[PDB]
């Protein structure tokens, strides 16, 4: 308190203080810190993440309530609290949300994304021992394998099918040339042959890989991102049949999602493209439905982008072992996953035990198929500017504003 200060001391530092705060105003900062607009500090206090519950994100087409189920189950067991969310472009709010130390405990997505996640320290390292890897089928281990750690628990194997009302159409065209022409027939009794979403390039990419497109050549157990063959020969013909397919009115270059999916289960439409998390509401619908092999193109398979649905844990997770045991010992179950499958089918699931069970499923040896004939996505870092590349380049060529060589020639780098 008692100081030997003069008044001339404290003017001193009065107009010190003073110049501060005279440049501080200038610059716009009378209500915010100098340091903060620097970047220094932290962000956070490593506290926004709730410890000792569990909040999982799930893409809103998956099976969220059988989830939020075996959540239930978890906390009836052991009294931690288990909330699934499905937020709106979940894989876009969660690297924003993680970064600054925030978001669900464990995020769910097909593993092409999770490579970046992990490159951005947004990911945990996993943990499971030897026996547990055992129950999981080891291509599924490698989807989720990024530099040599693993960064999430596989769940399901995805992949696209034809899916064909069996009443409209006993039998399904073997091949993309013949559309047209099923078209016109189907026309003739107010039906369409085929809708399918072409605004999420991950539809399209069956058929654009068929004759020869594809994202990063593998090679040597590398990926290598300097050879790119989005705008190949075997991707132009792939792209310019489904630019013929709309020219000629036989699609809609609109088409999304919802779209397709009322078509088909209205039964206005005879065929949809679709994975497995889509056979619920068709069984909902009046459709006898069947679920195939994609059309080959040029006499070769559709090669579907294959997806490994996965868990990935949060690093600023306080909550690491809870999700461990929850995801280990719960849903990574016979009973865990027939949860979430009895809500939207999960197609071929990553463990062993229980896949032996669905794969007596006509639907899910039809997904298998489709599967092999495809690729297992990468997990590389660049998949998610791959992925915002090829959607731009197919909206742009089927709505027209861009030609077919235009559209791919601005995909590439
Ligand atoms: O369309 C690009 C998109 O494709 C894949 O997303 C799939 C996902 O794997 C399926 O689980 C399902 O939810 O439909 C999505 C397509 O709408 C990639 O996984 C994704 O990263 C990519 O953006």
């Amino acid at each position: 308190k008692k100081k030997p200060l003069t008044q001339e001391q404290l003017e001193d530092a009065r107009r010190l203080k003073a110049i501060y705060e005279k440049k501080k105003n200038e610059l716009g900062l009378s209500q915010e810190s100098v340091a903060d607009k620097m970047g220094m500090g932290q962000s956070g206090s490593g506290m926004k993440i709730e410890e000792g519950k569990l909040v999982i994100w799930i893409n809103g087409d998956k099976g969220y309530n059988g989830l939020a189920e075996v959540g239930k189950k978890f906390e009836k067991d052991t009294g931690i609290k288990v909330t699934v969310e499905h937020p709106d472009k979940l894989e876009e709010k969660f690297p924003q949300v993680a970064a600054t130390g925030d978001g669900p405990d464990i995020i769910f997505w097909a593993h092409d994304r999770f490579g970046g996640y992990a490159q951005s320290g947004l990911l945990a390292e996993i943990t499971p021992d030897k026996a547990f890897q055992d129950k999981l089928y080891p291509f599924t281990w490698d989807a989720v394998r990024y530099n040599g750690k693993l960064i999430a628990y596989p769940i399901a194997v995805e992949a696209l099918s034809l899916i064909y009302n069996k009443d409209l159409l006993p039998n399904p065209p073997k091949t993309w040339e013949e559309i047209p022409a099923l078209d016109k027939e189907l026309k003739a009794k107010g039906k369409s042959a085929l809708m399918f979403n072409l605004q999420e390039p991950y539809f399209t990419w069956p058929l654009i890989a068929a004759d020869g497109g594809y994202a990063f050549k593998y090679e040597n157990g590398k990926y290598d991102i300097k050879d790119v063959g989005v705008d190949n020969a075997g991707a132009k013909a792939g792209l310019t049949f489904l630019v013929d397919l709309i020219k000629n009115k036989h699609m809609n270059a609109d088409t999304d999602y919802s779209i397709a999916e009322a078509a088909f289960n209205k039964g206005e439409t005879a065929m949809t493209i679709n994975g497995p998390w889509a056979w619920s509401n068709i069984d909902t619908s009046k459709v006898n439905y069947g679920v195939t092999v994609l059309p080959t193109f040029k006499g070769q398979p559709s090669k579907p982008f294959v997806g490994v649905l996965s868990a990935g844990i949060n690093a600023a997770s306080p909550n690491k072992e809870l999700a461990k045991e929850f995801l280990e010992n719960y849903l990574l179950t016979d009973e865990g996953l027939e949860a979430v499958n009895k809500d939207k089918p999960l197609g071929a699931v990553a463990l062993k035990s229980y896949e032996e069970e669905l794969a007596k499923d006509p639907r899910i040896a039809a997904t298998m198929e489709n599967a092999q004939k495809g690729e297992i996505m990468p997990n590389i870092p660049q998949m998610s500017a791959f992925w915002y590349a090829v959607r731009t380049a197919v909206i742009n060529a089927a709505s027209g504003r861009q030609t077919v060589d235009e559209a791919l020639k601005d995909a590439q780098t």
